[PDB]
């Protein structure tokens, strides 16, 4: 079972397989997609999540971002969601179709 805070995990997550073995220009990468986790996904529950809400929050996202900008946003989010899912505590991946990534320009 995986009862936690998306913001939060993606955290957890970070500074465990990222943190000091990626480069520090990329983590920083990491970083900002965490805070804006923190914004427009506030006390969202990972187990709360739907490829709907996954979708609309991206959507949302897509309307004040660039379409390079939103990509980067889901696609790290999506590599957290994959070891959570690889480790069987996470279901479904809601973040697998999403790939409708709302652009900007």
């Amino acid at each position: 079972p995986i009862k936690q805070e998306i913001s939060e995990y993606f955290k957890d997550w970070m500074e465990l397989y990222k943190k000091n073995a990626i480069d520090e220009m990329t983590y920083k990468g990491y970083e900002q997609t965490l805070k804006y986790l923190k914004t427009y996904m506030p006390n969202v529950l990972i187990s709360e999540i739907t490829a709907s809400s996954y979708q609309r929050a991206l959507n949302k996202f897509a309307e004040t971002h660039a379409k390079a900008s939103t990509k980067g946003f889901h696609t790290r989010v999506r590599a957290s969601i994959q070891c959570l899912i690889e480790e069987g505590r996470l279901q479904k991946d809601f973040t697998t179709r999403a790939v409708v990534k709302g652009l900007e320009h």
